[PDB]
């Protein structure tokens, strides 16, 4: 008997189908996939993309920018929510081939400098070309592009370096406060005296907290249902959208119910 | 007129003075300097290296090994309280001498691999040679080295990856449970609306709390004037070291006339 | 249509097949699979191990290691042909739970760094965990562990960093001089006007030279096949093995071969 | 008596003596100090800096480039002649303060990324901040800026990964074909039986060969004087400046002399 084969990262194909942009507010678009958020934010000096997804889509993403009218050089920072393969997979292309450089917690540099390997969870079997960050943001720190002010918001749990980013864009004359809120699930994750990550419960709550009181007009979330988005839905994409703090409540009424299943398991 | 010359990073000289290693329980001694702890550890399956000084004690470090029985090959695992100069230095110079491999968390990780340069506070003028962690902590987690259980409690303040490290030895037959809790002194910080540290008083003051709790029999500190421990005072050395409830205090105390005066000034 | 799935690496079963410890001379042990090389070296003074092979093969290889009275504790060095993920897939896997540390040339550093992402051929098809270097090595460079010493011989062009390995065994009361060549296969190369590698040609033209010179009683491959090794034979698993000089002929002339194919495809 | 003081890494006044932009070619320009090189290369697709010379003169590159028009967005690419404290110093801040990446040879990126630590004849010495290569550049490949075409030779021996960077400007209407080469001494070096460099002499042997056959109707080196030119003459500044075959003769007339004078010491 041989060993047992790599297993690839395989995903629902609607998670790996591209779309054209579809407009959130006056400079912020997502141009991932149906499944998949990666939102690019134009400005007059530069433009930003938070996420990328997965590894196989730099391509699409480097088209939609273009269709956008973003070139490489215009490309100037990567922000992730968190360093799993399915959101930052396509990061080390997408440094070598723009101008962008990746602005991230430590935690999160340091699982995407290694390719997501040595996950805490997951162990090595959701991997990807690692990348270095050029800059490591802490809690609260501000990043200013074109007059966009990215604010970070630490919310560890569903990765130690898991990240909210929140601005203000405008639209129809009014500013409107984006909150990108990071994934609040947990996996198949050991919650309880999980020696890899003793404070994972007390990390989600005080997440979930964080969460509910982000400033928040619109809700986006890394997996487009979380937050109850369809991108595939044109005008209406956005229009059940989630709060925060629905968003926050459903993750904790969740979270508490796997802590109970696993206590009986 | 020319640009100025590079200012090295010089230390008062007792900082720098050698002595020989003084026992603080049956498996744990200080080795390095007079004015700079670097605390050992020895079991039967090895050895653990708790800071090491400035980077100029290398040498120094490997002797006062020698002298307790500790080759290069029997040093397994550094730990570190801060990735500054003055307790990390020699890092770099121990791994390419020694067997030992480094844990730390991914904020002193982080620090560490660029040699203290690009610090929140120093910039870079406290800078050392650069090294790798072979091992990412999270707050709470253990590491067990031939049966010494070494506990993190990260103190976030004095650098973001701030670390007390706790374990229990024995002396005179009985449990002696060690805390090396990290600095809690903030020199010459911005301390309020720091845009590279937005929630630095935050962090600090939740620092002061996780200190005040820890297991502490007896406290030792980066700095040993910082716990009032003369390693130079031979049998009387810790005899008027502080719990780490005053130590705690003492720190929240200076760090409130900080506030004041910085408010002030 | 979605976008495709990621493609995991996978390989002939042989290349998975698990095998016992094979016996090559005194200290030196083939302990990975039918089909893929790993060489261990036991020493008075701890084992050293040339390639793990498949990022999976990194438990069997420890099984090995401790049929042969290795425990994890005294495998003090891991050495690579060259850092593909068939070679050193499990590299940064057996540093987590060994005290291993890695030694490499630049290029191989900087290649098993981004965990063979990047590939100037493959591109990220053939990826693994990243693991960083502990020790530069230099050509000709020795490294000696117990008192078997271990030189360095760059032969560039498989990848940039490829090496091969010599050191001095015994067997039946002689010496034997054993030479671990790497590959010297160019499988789906751009060869000429290679703009990633613009010297490719000269470099394998020198290599084939630093191969046959070698010190050479007895040639191994990182692929067995190559030299004509049979790891499932036995007592007569060496018997047809390739001289150095015979490895480097066949080699060139394929090469020739496939210079001449490339300028008519 | 104490361990020693660290001491800085202090230089000739005229190294740090700042001078305005002295044009050598229609986009080609000395930016650094009057006796350290740091070029600017200005194109209509951005700018490439060619070294930074010491770590103190960052700010001062940046008013250079302003001078000139180029914004910090606009710098696009760093390459390096070699990553000692003296060429590479202040590439880690430029990195944070503008939009620029590093190109350089895997020796260059491993020396850069630990900051000029464990070198392998001054050790710790002459350290500086560490900084990360975002492109790994082959022998003879070329990086393209805006219509600048900039072609590596790899000529090791003052260090592993150095490098001279060739490309093509104008001048009075006709091609300049300006050759960057690096230093080619060998400054208190041991240069027999270095067992960290054991082929050294051959690799500065075959290094004086590629200088001589450079394309190069003018020569610049990171050390002005090196080449014969004194960036404080102004219009005359280039005008006693060396050809490369002039310059690898000198070289080599001082290197076969220092190999003399080693084996009689
Ligand atoms: C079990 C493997 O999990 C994953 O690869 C992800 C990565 S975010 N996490 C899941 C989750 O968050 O429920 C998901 C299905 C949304 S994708
Ligand atoms: C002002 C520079 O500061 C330092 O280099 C250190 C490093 S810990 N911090 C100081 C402190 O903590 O007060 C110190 C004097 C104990 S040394
Ligand atoms: C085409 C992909 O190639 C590979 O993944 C390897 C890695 S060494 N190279 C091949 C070769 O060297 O011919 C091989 C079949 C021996 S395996
Ligand atoms: C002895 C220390 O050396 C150096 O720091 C440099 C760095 S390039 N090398 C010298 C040289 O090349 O002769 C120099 C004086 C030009 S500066
Ligand atoms: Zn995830
Ligand atoms: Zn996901
Ligand atoms: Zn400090
Ligand atoms: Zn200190
Ligand atoms: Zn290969
Ligand atoms: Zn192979
Ligand atoms: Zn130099
Ligand atoms: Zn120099």
């Amino acid at each position: 008997v041989p060993l047992p084969q790599l297993r690839a990262y395989t995903v629902d194909a609607s998670w790996l189908q591209p779309m054209a942009p579809l407009q959130i507010a006056d400079h912020t678009w997502q141009i991932g996939t149906e499944d998949l958020t990666a939102l690019l934010v134009q400005t007059p000096d530069g433009a930003v993309l938070l996420d990328g997804g997965m590894p196989q889509m730099a391509s699409h993403l480097l088209d939609n920018m273009k269709a956008r009218g973003v070139t490489p050089r215009d490309l100037r920072l990567i922000l992730l929510s968190h360093a799993h393969a399915d959101h930052a997979g396509p990061v080390a292309e997408l440094k070598r081939r723009t101008g962008a450089k990746v602005a991230a917690n430590a935690e999160s540099a340091v699982l995407l400098a290694r390719g997501g390997s040595d996950d805490l969870h997951f162990g090595d079997g959701i991997t990807y070309p690692p990348a270095n960050a050029d800059r490591i943001v802490m809690d609260g720190e501000v990043i200013t592009v074109g007059g966009i002010v990215f604010t970070a918001h630490f919310m560890a749990g569903h990765t130690p370096g898991s990240t909210a980013w929140t601005w203000t864009d405008t639209r129809n004359g009014k500013p409107v406060r984006i909150a990108y809120a990071d994934s609040l699930s947990a996996p198949g994750y050991q919650l309880q005296g999980n020696p890899r990550y003793p404070h994972l419960i007390e990390d989600y709550r005080r997440s979930f907290a964080t969460v509910r009181a982000l400033p928040c007009d619109v809700l986006l979330t890394p997996h487009p249902g979380a937050s109850n988005w369809d991108y595939a839905a044109g005008a209406r994409a956005g229009a059940k959208a989630l709060t925060c703090k629905a968003y926050a409540d459903a993750a904790e009424q969740k979270f508490d119910g796997q802590l109970a299943k696993e206590t009986a398991g």
